[PDB]
């Protein structure tokens, strides 16, 4: 393989973000001109808070990975102090952005988005994993404006409780992820698309959960009503009868669902994402 990387094969630029347990900066290798997005992680903060198997399982995670709609792990290093990972520059950052910038999306944007989050979610489940923590902060956009599916050192491979507008009920009653995990926030994410905001909010997170245990949410006057369906299909408590879950037999039927009727699933990365507003 290639050398192992160091941190002085790079000029470092601007931060990107900065999380809990990790700060993301934007990196350029002197050897290539290349731009990546490093994530860095301080060993010893990592080691403190428990923390070693969920730096593990994002590197093992995306390691595995190899599909257009998933941020790409190009290399990993470490200094004496520091882990690196290198990653995918996600050059127009998150769909979360556009949803604030936009407001709500027309039908063909809804439509062209959701569809290429459902294929993504199809390769990651085909692979036995759940991400467990889907939001529009975590779908990232190239520079073509398609999707890059983001943060996997909370996902689960066939304890963690995601942000709490998409956390789906088994999580606050049974303490247990599934796949079907994963649809319910699919379901929140089309909401909130269509609707401008998730279906479930509060002044606080409680107040968010009791309203996801009670399924106590309504539909916007004017949301297409073909996504109404698809939303009312992944809104289920029953995790078990979720379109799209093993046991309403997978990804077929999903991608039936008539809200998709006009989308050629088999290429989405190489068509022309429609233009928001
Ligand atoms: C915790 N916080 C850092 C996560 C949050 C939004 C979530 N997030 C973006 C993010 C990662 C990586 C690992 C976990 C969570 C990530 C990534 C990138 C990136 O280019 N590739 C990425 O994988 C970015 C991170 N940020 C970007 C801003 C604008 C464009 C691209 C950004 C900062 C926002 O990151």
């Amino acid at each position: 393989q290639p050398r192992k990387k160091r941190p002085e094969d790079f000029k470092f630029g601007k931060i990107l973000g900065e999380g809990s347990f990790s700060t993301v900066v934007l990196a350029r290798e002197l050897a290539t001109s290349r731009e990546y997005a490093i994530k860095i992680l301080e060993k010893r903060h990592i080691i403190k808070e428990n923390k070693v198997p969920y730096v593990t399982r994002e590197r093992d995670v995306m390691s595995r990975l190899d599909h257009p709609f998933f941020v790409k792990l190009y290399f990993t290093f470490q200094d004496d102090e520091k882990l690196y990972f290198g990653l995918s520059y996600a050059k127009n950052g998150e769909l979360l952005k556009y949803i604030r910038k936009i407001g709500s999306f027309d039908e063909t944007c809804t439509r062209f988005y959701t569809a290429e989050i459902v294929s993504a979610l199809e390769y990651l489940h085909g692979k036995g994993i759940i991400h467990r923590d889907l939001k529009p902060e975590n779908i990232l956009l190239n520079e073509d404006m398609h999707i890059q599916i983001t943060d996997f050192g909370t996902a689960k491979v066939l304890s963690f409780v995601g942000t709490a507008q998409y956390v789906s009920p088994e999580l606050l009653t049974e303490k247990s992820a599934c796949k079907s995990s994963d649809l319910w926030a699919l379901g929140c994410i089309i909401y909130q698309l269509v609707a401008g905001l998730p279906p479930f909010r509060a002044g606080n997170e409680y107040l968010i959960f009791q309203k996801i245990i009670k399924l106590e949410y309504d539909f916007p006057e004017k949301f297409f009503p073909k996504a109404r369906d698809l939303v009312e299909k992944l809104l289920v408590l029953d995790a078990t009868k979720r379109l799209g879950c093993e046991e309403m037999e997978g990804y077929g039927p999903l991608k039936a669902h008539p809200f998709f009727e006009s989308v050629t699933w088999e290429n989405l990365h190489q068509q022309t994402p429609p233009k928001l507003t």
